């Protein structure tokens, strides 16, 4: 079920150490074996987010209270209330029309005014992603017949003891791909979605800041509240209706993503730089797969520019290496654009998942070789930041 | 005209692999040979950011239209309008002198509101690079007498089959140079400009989130929208000039750039892990260069704290090693501050391009040796984000 | 005093170079010796942000002066000054109660308008850390009985030639822990801090961008001026008092930093890359220890997830190596989170500072092996961006 490590991937020091490269893969697993010794696995078994911090707080269902007016007549001056101070209260001024018919002296504008108490019911949370969020679990196997190691990006080593082996220190980053320097953690109700940081920054939805604070104090509360037309002597306020809907509907497409509590899992991605003390290891080779394939699945689309395609291999020669490659609309060899480290049918019942990285436009993929190719048109739209929230 | 490879950027396997290290940029090529094999060269020929998302649109001329006023007696309560829901419209409201002379019974203050369609007739967009934005085409070459890599930071790796040579994996990573995380590609019109990111976003022109919408809104209006004084029934509403002059100052400096379409060309820097079947490579040595360098033309500098020298040569030792140094204002040579990987004068009849990071502040560049050394004085600037739109 | 490298960190290529991974830290030092050759130490001497640019200036106390009022009668139009277009000016629109006590012949709201120059007497600024910013010096030192390389993000590599060693290139890189692109170098008064970007940008002081300009002017000035209650003919306009004590308080726990002028001293923290000509070095072994230890200090938390554990060895065996384990809130070995690359009891008298990286919520740390172990219970609470600015 592993895939071997070619002997393109690793060299054993004339002195000194014997550094290998593997890449690990949710679902894949990789394996060697050295001169006389019992198989190694590696296998990434899963990647947390836990605990991310809270950007801002945004109110989608707001409530409306303690609506308090003050009116004047013409020549009494400019109305007043003291929850004018207060920053749970939102206030409105103007100017409305007072005469006898409503105990004033004068047909003219009489100061006025509003103040009522704004308090949010409902609200979502954008959550940014650290270094110190992030954790990977490795899992190290010699097969005697297992060591989870911790990975950080602030901790990146783990240096582990192995039956025969030795000391074997797992040097292992994130690949390339999520950027959480550009993507954020949404928030609402019970799911959650991955979300571009400025789309969610300019969100018309009243805020208030992720700091630490006993007082929750908003911000753009007019975003939800309306003051009705003002009376001599009272004036309504009303308050907007959920936006949990007009939410959903700006967050199609978004990922939705699987989070229990303050953890959060993803498809993980690293790779590793293995240290183990000078030793001949046994290179693993594949001859390219010659029969075909069949797409068990449709083409997924990730949202940051790569397509995972799963397919099903039908000839006689596994274990061996899916032969892959992409085509610009005028079928232009682009010699890359494979995401996948490992792409080996190591078993022939068993699918493959394959990424890649299409061009912008038009273009095509293919799987296998020759005539027995399986041919696919893709067009992949330019870069978006989301949806507009109406 | 290629670099070759030195014995210390190579490490030959006792079994496993051959591990090669180098460092491509826009012009140079490099290159090496094997135990009896044809000469290898490797060049990155181009840089590509494709279809970009817009972060925000900004407005920098706007026009004006459907001008509606409504007005009130002071004792015929608040003027109205239907257009104050609309989106398309920037209202305005006051209170002006009503009396005998315009139609009332009361000298007074009435109510008015003015309301107008804005519409944006000359907008620029900021776009931000992701990594799927970007890209490399690099080329593998075997002198028998050559094969276009696609590489991209999602991408990295690239398996190329070679004559003699067999199969080569190109790992190559962009190197620290441009931060898109920082900068942002900003265009206006036709040319374009690279531009730090909040100062952008504190740009003070309308803007509209990039998000994808059929509506196009926009957000503070009124910086380009000048209500005039109002009047008892009517109040106009006029608007600012074009900013595109204004924008061109503020631009002053920022880094112009080429896009054709949806594609920007940058001159971009590679750093390359080269691995191969165990083989013993030839390494090549270049001794320092003995004879004087010659400005071929004026020290330029770029935004991010490098600066680019030109020089050409003089001795007769060529291909030889371009002696480098830096020095701060007060003559302490720094032993680092060079960013060019291989400064190698490989033709007496070519110009040799020196990436270096100077200090901040008084300093001074030296390249050659001795007597014969070309001595130059750079001050260098403080960081800044740009200059200010007025 | 210097760390020995150990065999699994370095490979003599067959042909080629000997490469050499180090791990640099402010403290320690790293030592290897070849076949019959001085001794080598690396150490990172110090790291250096200079000169960063402002993303924008903050006003904590800010003066009003040339206070202007203009009133008409309420047949007598709308108010107007000519300060209204000048932006140095605040300025506030209303209507007062005029009539015959006042100049006016009817008793109705006549209008009035009140500039006041703002200026800002007291400012803190936002910097931002980029690439070209951060400096490191490692000085590389050849037991004859040293070379000072000076390493950048943009120019991470350092050819030095060395005795008896010869050329020696140095590929360094920062460790992943400090991120620049979320955390922002915050200066008041004289004191500093590192703070997160969005909590400084949602700060609610007035601000004023970071671009280059002659005029410095402000936004939300609102925030620190209070137009007190209007007259028929004036009106007084005033000011909140220095901000600096409510910004203490916030800044509470944000970490503290010193900085000289333009130039800001960090703890850094280096991977490096050396390569030399193919060497057989020296591989420094070291057995785990096997007495007990003290802490010296209390356990220093960072505000990036990490801690500091300072311990002293009351053991006979050094030098050797410090056996380190975390376990979560129930008794789970991590195998990880070991940020310190070398732990080593290098003297028995001199402390040892050991960095690690605890889950979230409670732990346990523990250092030495057997019941002779340090076992010490930590609580790690979530990401946070800040206090609140009240
Ligand atoms: C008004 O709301 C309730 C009455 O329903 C009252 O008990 C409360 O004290 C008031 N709140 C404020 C802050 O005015
Ligand atoms: C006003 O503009 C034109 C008249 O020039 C008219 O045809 C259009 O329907 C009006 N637009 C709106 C939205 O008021
Ligand atoms: C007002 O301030 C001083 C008077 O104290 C005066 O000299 C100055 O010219 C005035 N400034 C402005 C811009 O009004
Ligand atoms: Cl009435
Ligand atoms: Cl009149
Ligand atoms: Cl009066």
């Amino acid at each position: 079920r592993c895939v071997g490590i070619g002997n393109r991937d690793f060299v054993e020091g004339l002195s000194g150490a014997t550094w290998v490269d593997v890449v690990l893969e949710h679902g894949s697993c990789v394996t060697t074996m050295a001169k006389d010794k019992p198989t190694l696995d590696i296998e990434l078994l899963k990647t947390e987010v836990t605990n991310p911090a809270v950007l801002r707080k945004l109110c989608i269902e707001a409530k409306i209270s303690n609506t308090t007016t003050d009116s004047r007549c013409p020549t009494q001056g400019e109305a007043t209330l003291v929850e004018e101070q207060d920053t749970n209260f939102v206030c409105r001024r103007t100017f409305v029309d007072r005469g006898h018919g409503n105990g004033c002296g004068l047909f003219g504008k009489g100061s006025l005014i509003t103040c009522a108490k704004f308090k949010c019911v409902t609200k979502l949370e954008g959550k940014i992603v650290q270094y110190e969020n992030l954790k990977y679990s490795v899992i190290v196997t010699v097969h005697t017949g297992g060591t989870i190691a911790t990975i950080t990006p602030q901790a990146p080593t783990s240096e582990i003891q192995l039956t025969d082996y030795g000391a074997l220190t797992l040097d292992c980053s994130p690949r390339t791909g999520l950027d959480f320097n550009e993507m954020v953690l949404l928030t609402m109700k019970e799911k959650s979605w991955l979300v571009h940081k400025q789309w969610f920054l300019d969100l018309p939805l009243p805020w208030t800041s992720g700091a630490s604070t006993s007082q929750e104090t908003w911000n753009r509360q007019d975003l939800l509240v309306t003051f009705k037309t003002a009376h001599a002597k009272k004036q309504e306020v009303v308050v907007l209706g959920s936006q949990e809907g007009a939410m959903h509907t700006a967050l199609t497409g978004a990922t939705e993503i699987q989070t229990s509590g303050t953890t959060t899992i993803f498809a993980g991605h690293l790779k590793c730089r293995l240290k183990m003390d000078k030793l001949t290891l046994k290179g693993m080779s594949y001859v390219m797969c010659t029969g075909s394939f069949k797409l068990e699945k449709e083409v997924a689309e990730t949202q940051h520019g790569t397509v995972l395609v799963q397919v099903k291999y039908e000839g006689t020669d596994a274990p061996c290496k899916i032969p892959f490659s992409s085509q610009d609309e005028k079928g232009v060899t682009q010699n890359g654009r494979l995401i996948t480290a490992n792409p080996i049918v190591t078993d022939k019942e068993k699918p493959v998942n394959i990424e890649a990285e299409p061009p912008f436009g038009e273009s095509y993929i293919v799987v296998g070789a020759g005539e027995k190719a399986l041919k696919l048109s893709w067009f992949k739209k330019g870069s978006s930041i989301g949806k507009m929230f109406e």
